[PDB]
């Protein structure tokens, strides 16, 4: 099982930064919408749904400390969860060798500068286990970072 970010090097585990582009000005009452499907894609390394991969997001995924007061919802694989995650999410099965954009979006309610360019916004933890043998479990973290400032 592997992923990449913006079509970069392949990632089988560990921590990767994901740089996103945000609306530079938002009004009070407006949320930020971070569509991570535009950035993170994953695939099965055999193809043909051989040794199918089972992927979920993990309880404890959270805002960066500086944004701890913010409110959020996380969309994953057809279901929406409150954020920070207080449960694991549903499982997405991955079996094609062609990269699948992750069905992942973050909606953020800020509670001046809303987001600073270059600062970590959120940390999303992801778990993989496959089907055959031990399933070769792997842990990933996606550290979401803004490319630009957002003001309100
Ligand atoms: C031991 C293991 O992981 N086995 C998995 C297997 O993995 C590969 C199969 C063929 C070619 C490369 C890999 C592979 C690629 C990467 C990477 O590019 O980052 C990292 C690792 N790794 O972490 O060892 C392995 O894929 C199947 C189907 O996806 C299941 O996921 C299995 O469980
Ligand atoms: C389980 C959990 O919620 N928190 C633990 C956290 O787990 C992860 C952290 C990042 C990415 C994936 C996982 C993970 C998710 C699952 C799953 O979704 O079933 C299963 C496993 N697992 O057993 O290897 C790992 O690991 C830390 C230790 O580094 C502590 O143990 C925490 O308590």
């Amino acid at each position: 099982f592997s992923c990449n970010v913006d079509g970069g090097s392949s990632i089988g585990a560990g921590t990767t930064s994901v740089y996103v582009n945000l609306d530079p000005v938002i009004q009070p009452g407006q949320n930020l919408v971070v569509d991570l499907s535009q950035h993170i894609s994953c695939w099965n390394d055999y193809g043909g749904w051989y040794d199918t991969d089972h992927i979920n997001l993990v309880q404890g995924s959270a805002f960066a400390g500086s944004l701890q007061s913010y409110k959020g919802s996380l969309y994953w694989n057809n279901v929406t969860y409150p954020f920070p995650l207080t449960t694991n999410t549903n499982v997405l099965d991955i079996g094609d060798k062609t990269p699948m954009p992750l069905p992942l979006k973050l909606y953020i309610t800020p509670v001046g500068v809303v987001i600073k360019a270059g600062e970590v916004i959120a940390r999303i933890h992801m778990y993989k286990i496959a089907t055959l043998g031990s399933g070769n479990p792997r842990n990933f973290t996606w550290n979401i970072i803004s490319n630009n400032s957002v003001v309100m």
